């Protein structure tokens, strides 16, 4: 069934699927890089290329190096890509050249061929829009791919990751306020400790997410800087005067995000330290999220022979062999995502060290890892919020049982009956399996009413 | 346009797309874990589940707890899955429950419903093969997902990763032999050193891959052990006597690989140390491959601004105004894959620490990272071999130019004038921009005839 | 020779070296944690404990829970520790409890016993200053160790790491300015590329360090927050009202650094996300420094059969067997330090995920890794600056040779003689081993004088 | 107060502290690499250099290139170093040249000068044993430092790490046997599951350590290969015929460990893949040890707010007002050590990728991280064994309380009433806060006598 057209270059003929909008160079690149599943370059990178190619055409026309009719042809195809209509025209993998050259050429060819069809021609004829001379005007593969990487990274963080974390933080803050008067037993070293409120414990999670949000936002100004206009080595050779600033202005306009031209194009090509910087903040959030998810599943564990202090939503059967068992599966998905982010940080950091001279040629692996972390954190925070956090409720009788049976409240008695008598009560309760109150009364040291007045858990959760 | 049928599990009713062969539990997971791209659980895991479900049915029939007609129904659908016909029936993500329960239930439901249709029934009616009582007989998610992970991991390593590395090693060995008489300049600390042959340098790469292959093969016996038969917590509750050994024998038969039952089912459920062990060896290979690929692009650097001791193939047309351009495409793809494997090792090691009590619930992320490393190493080694290594050739004039002018050829004068005198010659040439021979004569330390007789790079590539 | 005194607790007698100022609890802790070399807890942590113990005594006296005479006794020993006089009194390892409990008790015992000697008593007699009741008043091991960790971390970064990076950045900036007119050949993919100046290449390194400095400084406000006053679980039980704010004020005064009380004490005890945040910025600097050091040793490689574009200081013989060889050993030390920092980041991130409930009990390993990275980056930047960067000089003849022999300048001819003639010149030069100028002249396409006018490398390093 | 003598190398004159036995090159390094704490190069590396310098002298004398009287002078100082008498003569840091050249020169200079004093001369005079011509005869830094790294690494693993892990494994095995009849509740996903014995749970830990020991031992043959004899670039230039084999034999004799000469000297200089390989196995052990230590503190959590199924020893006095306090001191030390090993693996893997051409110049950082992991695992396993594992005891009343309460004991009714009816019972008790038996009677699904006869935890810890 597969029908081909025949294209030609200095390697000879090359068959291209007859209906596909890529060209000879993209087709050869499929075979040169058969590494992992086809088409693995992230769609967000292709979308970002559409933004920057449109902006380059607009800047080039303003600066009188590209005719406006060709700008319009290019821009129309870019809009189609941005609308999600052409993803099946991008068959190339992440694991291509480290400059992402083949993906740059893939969008140049697709824009060229689709423009020809939009102009009324037949796919496979020579286009009015030349892939290199027109679509790639004033550009290099070297400066286009890192621009796409930053556009995609910034957009994912600001439009997906941050909103998702913010929503989860808001839920945990509302829960913290709802739980502010529920006194529970602390655990340090996993061992019995002095009291705090369930709201205080949840307030820690809120504060962790607030700090992670601040830290991630701190990284945005460096990520906003774009390499476009540095061309092959950073000097801007082959760009019209002012192109750097103008093309960044168009990118900022079309994306609605505050992109600027990079202050130092050599730094922008030879390294991807902004990706290292921003990914470190994603990893900081993953570190906090792991701990939050871990605590919540421990607090919900049981329902009889674990901790059992909270209830969480029960969304699906947990087991076919153990009937009625339900597991904290949203917490599990979150902790697995966090494990992924920590390893993505290893990869990004390694790749970030490995630039040589004028160019870091690890760009696709850095982009792929960054976008994966940003996306998975966003998606897991949405899922965990909607399917776990919004439904957390206290098990007030279990919490109260733990408080009443604890030996750790005994020090409330020291100022009233002295250290030695307090210790005698705790030692007797421990030996007998009884409560502090039972032994305070039955040793004749404190009346029931005086004990209730002196040992108030709600008075033990502040200075 | 979406039409649903109504199904149920022990928790309630669930609307399931009318034409899909999964059931209530798969549909819940599909909707409850919208995390990353759709349907991301690796197809290798689904295929491995098909092998183990077929084996479990065969073992259950032999041990007289499942009728053979139901075995045949189950086995038929497993065959369809293995033939690649039913991947649209597996919509679940990696980022699900950490035991992989939901993918276990996905295959149980698909086998049950497709068997009913194969039997002449209507999709949605009660099946002759119950998903839990028949397809999951003698099993838990807790022992099935680890079993699928090991089957998939072992098969990827033995059928893909090892053959690809072996082929690349063979090419580098043939190149080493072809280059055994070409004397080049060593570089240590990036600085000019003493001679070695290009074949000797390439023989190092060969040895590195041979050691990595041995180290990876050393990890196979632990990876061959299967959890299947441990059921919920490791005790084998609800298995027929002898099921653990028999089901492993059927898995070994159907896969053609030497799987055995795990000696300790608690170790097999509560941790995935075999994945840590085997991935460490994949990472060892990636460390060596990075260095090999890095050296080859450095040796090829050019045409004029660098080293230029070797030529590498061109895989793209190039341009007429850029003659002699060098495009180290495969070196870049390989080094990026290696960077990926390093971080996959961090993830696997982290997840491997995190088992609690009777179960590690990081199983899908461990399986996904392992399979990715094994696949990308295999594919990158094939591509690097075919599009780079087989075509490496020496630039003999450039090699000779760079060896003949190394100042550290003065090491050859150590035996005649002492290491201190030789240092003064090399230090003087470096300061004056002159040659070794001219300064040795200027210093009155060596004559011209003595210099030509004593300084021969071809005599410096072996022992005394 | 070893003479002991005999102390006593409920485990029985314990021999303590007769002249040492620690007590029974520290002595037992030596044996309980024989893990790695003795005394490995960083001296900076001990110094930080001295600051916080002095501040706690001052706050406690102001708030009328500790007599001023005992404050003075405690403060005097703290001053001795800060003067570096008592490090031999701290024998405990990093690998103790994860709350650092044993090091807290070690300073409490040393302060107690040294105060007694300062008061005119004999070491081994009962002290006027009780280790727990006085030196540990209003405190827990749980809130003291993380306070010491932040004090030590912040001080190391601001007093050592940042100044060292700043100095190196300044040197590289001066070199960039000095080299601004030296045109050299770019390298992308390790392969010949279009020109840039040596000053432009060095300006990339400067920009990388400037961004890393900004990123590290962004992490300081979270690191300035101190846990002290949270006590065992975060509630501040057993502190006088206002102690949290007052003790942070004293710490800020005594250290001269802008410490504040943590806004959320649960976040401050249950996690060490500020250490993750700040270490990610140290790792970002290490990623940049690796690339900078790698480029510099590649550019200096040879001196005959490598790159050879720069000279670096030659500080020592590189080899005994190869006479006169000198190696870029400062670059090697730097790259090894950077490798260390990347693994320290793995450890800190792992430990940061592992808090449970009210307390993260991975505090010493996080503190040790953080201080090691901050110290090694500082020391390597000083050494690399003084013994390499200040002495970098261009090899102008070698740089010029590479420019004159490059095929990459041929595109300067396109607008003057056309693509086809330019390509003919490049193809002929490549085939013959000659220069572009030689073939332009000898093909009769360009005169020598016209070639020099049209192909000016200094005009090819901007837009 | 500081008095110096004047020395020189091929680069110029150097002032050396008058009473120190090092020379000009050590003094340059001491002053040029003020990075981290003073004198940080591991003493195990210095000791390993003493073994290899003694072996080189013995091999050189046998092969007729060094007189036996000079061999004896060198060997005597090597013995003094091995006895621990000269560590004050080694002031250099890890963070020096990446080949470790400066530490090689440090031992050459110290041997030379101490031999002269041993011969009756004055420190600072010309020695009978030349540091380069005699002590470094047939050697380079490029082959000596990797040799020292392997000697030190292998000795630490076999003489410290393996014995410590083996002892801990034996203790856990004895505990598993002692606990084989104590039925406890399994936990999966942290949730109450079906029973297993406490001995079964501990047997998982034993199996994990056994696999880690096997994996570590599998890495020993690569680690046994020594670079010595490759000299500057791997060719063996300037070695006598047969020196590589003979010097390895002397190293094996003097250390008592089964070292051999490396099969490929280029692989042995340009990469440290054996360190990557062996460290991955140390990291595998650390991954298992983390999980074991984590479980033990979770099982001990208490006295009243947690699980409390086991007792662990107390190692500190405690306080009268805090009876029953549990202090999981060794679990914290162990888990922190394990966190350290994970990051050491990142560093070693990164450095292992970074060799260029004939030499990897990340040798000291690789050696330092490897030795730290091997040492800390050994010490932590000794401490954890002696101060925690040997004293673990069951809390049998608490264990029984927690198993009798598990709703997943309802799994035992599956064979009688079906998985769906059993689910309703457990779901009802969970909703109502009642017991399984009470709801099963209320639902009319099981009688009281049938429940007592059918539900027995002790019958659920094996197969059908």
């Amino acid at each position: 069934h597969m029908i081909y057209r025949t294209e030609h270059d200095t390697m000879g003929e090359v068959k291209v699927p007859v209906d596909k909008f890529w060209g000879a160079q993209t087709e050869r690149s499929r075979n040169n890089f058969k590494i992992g599943p086809e088409a693995s370059m992230p769609h967000e990178i292709i979308e970002a290329f559409a933004y920057l190619k449109k902006a380059a055409a607009y800047a080039n026309t303003d600066l009188r190096v590209l005719p406006s009719d060709k700008r319009d042809m290019i821009s129309q195809v870019c809009d189609e890509i941005l609308e999600g209509k052409l993803f099946d025209q991008f068959p190339l993998v992440i694991w291509q050249t480290g400059s992402g050259t083949q993906s740059n050429m893939n969008i140049n060819e697709v824009i060229s061929n689709k423009a020809h069809v939009n102009n009324g021609g037949q796919l496979g004829e020579k286009s009015e829009v030349h892939p290199n001379d027109d679509v790639n005007k004033s550009q290099s593969s070297n400066d286009t791919y890192p621009t796409a990487m930053h556009i995609a990274a910034y957009k994912k963080v600001v439009e997906h990751t941050i909103p998702a974390v913010e929503t989860l933080k808001n839920t945990l803050k509302a829960k913290s306020e709802a739980f502010k008067n529920i006194v529970k037993i602390g655990r340090t070293h996993l061992m019995d400790a002095t009291p705090l409120t369930l709201g205080q414990e949840f307030s820690g999670y809120v504060a962790q997410l607030e700090f992670g949000l601040k830290a991630l936002k701190n990284t945005l100004p460096h990520l906003a800087e774009l390499a476009l206009g540095g061309t092959a080595v950073g000097t801007g050779l082959n760009t019209p005067q002012g192109y750097d600033v103008k093309v960044a202005e168009y990118i900022a306009k079309f994306t609605g995000l505050p992109f600027i031209t990079a202050e130092n194009k050599f730094e922008a090509l030879a390294a991807h330290d902004a990706i290292v910087e921003s990914h470190g903040a994603l990893k900081q959030l993953a570190v906090s999220l792991f701990k939050i998810a871990q605590d919540i599943r421990m607090l919900a564990s049981g329902p009889r022979s674990g901790i059992g202090e909270i209830h969480i939503p029960e969304n699906e059967p947990g087991s076919s062999i153990m009937p009625g068992k339900v597991n904290p599966t949203q917490n599990e998905a979150m902790t697995m995502v966090c494990a992924q982010v920590l390893g993505n940080d290893t990869t990004i950091s390694f790749a970030g060290t490995q630039g040589n001279y004028e160019l870091n040629v690890f760009k696709p692996v850095m982009a792929y890892n960054f976008l994966q972390s940003a996306q998975l954190i966003a998606d897991a925070c949405i899922s965990f919020n909607d399917h776990c956090a919004v439904g957390i409720e206290p098990n007030e009788p279990r919490i109260k049982e733990l408080v009443d049976k604890s030996l750790m409240l005994v020090t409330a008695l020291n100022t009233h009956i002295g250290y030695e008598n307090a210790a005698k009560i705790a030692k007797t309760a421990h030996k007998n399996g009884t409560t502090l109150k039972e032994e305070a009364i039955n040793l004749g040291l404190v009346t029931a009413e005086q004990f209730d007045e002196w040992v108030k858990p709600e008075d033990m959760v502040g200075s």
